[PDB]
């Protein structure tokens, strides 16, 4: 084995001037970028880990003239519906929400079993502890704060490999056949789908021919950068900054699947 | 014996922009939901307890641009009128109120006698320590904060049983004959009564025939969810979130008692 | 961590005046009521366990003027077809069947790995040891006996949540849209379906309008408590005590799906 | 001392467990120990016994459902220990006898009659309300198991037997086989057993227990070379005449069509070696396929 | 001392025998030791390796044809010893490399490229004219074998790999698996594996290695959940489209019709877990039957 130590800043939160929290539950595993954009680059050479240190701080960068709560407590079983309701939340360890005008920390009893990361799929339970959570319920106005993950890992067994990325559609079919991070589905009534399977800030770059409808729009997304036409035969580009796993972006071109090509580099 | 540890969030408080406190006194006993919605589910198999740890924190989630006090001190003798007045309050241990823009805690000298929970009634003194209290007097504006109960219990003697729930009225009489949490009284001039004997968030579901007056209204209540008609022969539903013990909800249908049926599950 | 100790009575058996056993295989996991109706109420706050003690006794309550065998031996791999045949059974540890006119016990070598309960689904192997079994082959006449599960558990990691629950049908469609434990299928020729996805003793309470056929009948079930009409517009209630996962109960009302509503609390 | 006092209880019963197994170097062999429960018996409220004769050979499931899985890697054996107990799980308010004695020559008609039975060692029947055991003088020759057929005599000692004659009512008891084997020579292979007919010819070319002859006038033949309870499963195309009928057989389980192109299944429980079952489809041999697992 | 003098002989070769097996009490387990010879390799007179990734689990014949016969009575294991040797049986007048290193995570695409390979432990490739060995740090968790399916990760360590890149001509060599296992918990059962479709539904209800999905537009699916060389044998009725085609596969052997009512057979040699093969028959699912033995 090797090791590590934290320093990440896992997405924020955004007001809630409402009476029911609302959660961003983010999943924890050596490779789940939506929780590690700088360490998901050294688990493509190993498989198994540790944790010995890991805590989340609510940095505190927003005056007191604002208030509410910012729940924040992890649940081993990193996968299952957040509740819907507080008490529900306020009953699952973690513990610790405080107001937004202060600086809090969070810590987790970490175990000691040689668990494996996901060069997939599996089962969300035998491969990673459990996701994290964060809610905040308030109404007085602000862009609360930010957090990260204090940690120290153990990456046994020497392996090495992985990726997602260039993925072309061939009029009859497509082509993702060289490392992922997104799955491209479409929803009929052509309006389409342009997705993720990984988490972090990216550099898109790509695809083309009949520059239709649109292109490169986005929805459950982080920052977008498009410096293309439309194209009806052009070229395009964007930078994402995602949120938790699987955020989506899309084009708009007809009816039934053939197109051109693309390549998605992580960055 | 078995054991436990806290994590509950016992009701809040609400402004007080007035010059005399005002209390929510909440009662403490292994089974009194209005003080335990997650542990009143493992005392249906025992009878007697402990306490070894239990404290209430005023989480603090409201800026300083607001102020006053948030009294909060327990009195063994968990039952007797709160006073009417402060000094009165400010003379009964507990001690500890502070302003609403800070984070305080509260603690209680816990004893050591094998006391019994209430599969009823009794006497409010030989079965449970005493209720808790909380006041807050201020005028500058806000929805102060929240608290819970840090604890660790001892549940001796292996028992097992309990409930309140389906309770039908038979034109001549009723029918609560399968575990409680509410007592259904009526106040003449038909306007009626739909009550509680237990404390927590619930899932109502029920009753029907001549869909009169109304139905499912509420008064000393927590959140309500009605997805019914009125019904004059219909169906209905609601979710409560109570406050301290015994909060009430009601219908409106004539004059003199016969109706239909209902069932109240705790959740 | 917390802990426990047994006292459950897992379903019986029923004659077999035939020459091939016949099994009731019941599954074991902190939450599978069809094997725990009183402890599946304190695993909605944790996730992971132990076992340190657990044995099944054939209480013995039926004279000797009756005979045969009452196989009864557990197989870690709590999931896989029972055989079809004895030898098959009589080759899988457990060991221990005896006649019905005597009092026997059964015990299991329990391990020591921090396994997780099912807030679902998963895989029946990484989440729970394995199901139990019980056969009895005889012909001399009687209602043999009963058994339970001698145990002592370990519930690490503080969590908290779960349910199945209010789930209404809207003439066009239904509505389970607020935490499960049962799936409601119907088998054409209206005779219907009223199911489970979870395990333990419950408190039903619910549903209504055209009080037809019947209602609240049951089949692969544990104790039933109905205190309703039929209803043709009424109200109803029952207490289950299940067996291993997925035991079913049903109504009887016409032909093609619309009805009224219901809510299923675990307890 | 027999004498004076005796308590024939209303009820007597035993408590047997769940034999977990034990094994040796190379030298030129492995080993084993029993724990099987070979089929029961069923009343007989009649005046002539009636036998379930079950055959013994390392691979004859109808006498070993847990050891016929480690003889697909060897060929030859031993026996050093093997006895059958009438567990005893049925009150005394029932009675008769439960003959139970083995005959090396594990193949030949049981008689028809007792004396006949009561003249062939084994010895030992007792009443159904008691617990008896049975034992066998085992030899010492390196005999071979059946990756077929052969001859029922040079490949296995002989079948076992069991009768019971009574009339007072009950589902008597159960038995197994206390044993310890020697499996020399390292081999490895087998299955059903799957055996297809190819319009021109057949195909048994992957471990036996039955030989499929036909008797002209098509009415056919569906046989055994081994002994125990089995799980058939199989064959198909022109679902004719019948299928899966049986004659010198033990319990049958058919959950098929007929099929004229279908699928089928049955469970046998044989008797002594070579009991037969059959179909009915025309005239002259081509068909479909099948597989016979022992169990 | 390396230094001075070295004799890279024209020819070097080894002489391996025929491992006869060894075994333990009850305690709660049995044991084993290796002796298998897991498929070879075949030239590569090309500049990019090329892998045969073979999967490891007590029951995956494509990695155990003699021990997948004693895991039909248990469920869980060990490993305490297991290494793969490149026997060395091909002169030096030939050369290149013969990568060979295991990766716990016995399932995931081999790369495409070396460095990729030459970065995943195992370590150890050498030339084809020498005799090398390979070893693996084995753990210590009570893992379960596959009476199916599952997930390729919670049931078995990970597949093995082997590449060889060269151009000078030959039929390199062979390897096996040095091992010693632990088979806890007494169980007992299995087969093919036989899995029939019933016009309404199917039937895999007797031990797996493949999942049979179909992709609409009938073109279909015929899969794996296990890894090793197999012996197919099976299924039938309306001999349509085709049959027994293959795609992410190892060697195929079909000796059938098509069949429109026939019979069929094939031998796979897989690659890493889950490689697929398929038929072609209409539109919407009912058919006939099949049985897949590991071998």
């Amino acid at each position: 084995g090797i090791t590590r130590s934290g320093s990440e800043l896992i997405t924020t939160l955004k007001k809630n001037t409402d009476t029911e929290p609302k959660y961003t539950t983010a999943v924890l595993n050596p490779s789940e970028p939506g929780t590690f954009n700088q360490l998901i680059k050294e688990a493509a050479q190993y498989e198994k880990y540790r944790f010995t240190s890991l805590r989340f701080r609510y940095s505190p960068m927003s005056p007191s003239t604002t208030g509410g709560k910012v729940a924040l407590a992890f649940d081993r079983d990193a996968a299952k519906p957040p509740p819907n309701d507080l008490a529900s939340l306020y009953n699952i360890e973690g513990c610790v929400s405080s107001v937004p005008w202060t600086g809090f920390i969070l810590t987790v009893p970490t175990d000691s079993t040689d668990r494996f990361v996901a060069d997939g799929i599996s089962d969300p339970k035998l491969v990673d502890f459990g996701k994290l959570i964060m809610a905040t319920y308030g109404q007085g106005a602000a862009q609360l704060g930010e957090v990260r993950v204090e940690y120290t890992v153990q990456l046994k067994n020497r392996t090495g490999s992985t990726s997602a990325q260039i993925g072309d559609f061939a009029g009859v079919k497509d082509g993702p056949r060289l490392v992922s991070w997104s799955k491209t589905k479409g929803t009929a009534g052509w309006e389409h789908d342009c997705h993720f399977l990984g988490t972090g800030n990216f550099s898109l770059t790509l695809f083309y021919e009949k520059a239709p409808v649109s292109g490169l729009e986005n929805a459950d997304a982080s920052d977008f950068s498009v410096l293309g036409e439309a194209a009806a035969g052009s070229v395009q580009w964007a930078g994402v900054k995602v949120a938790e796993r699987g955020q989506g972006v899309k084009m708009v071109t007809t009816e039934e699947q053939p197109k051109g090509k693309w390549q998605a580099l992580r960055i």
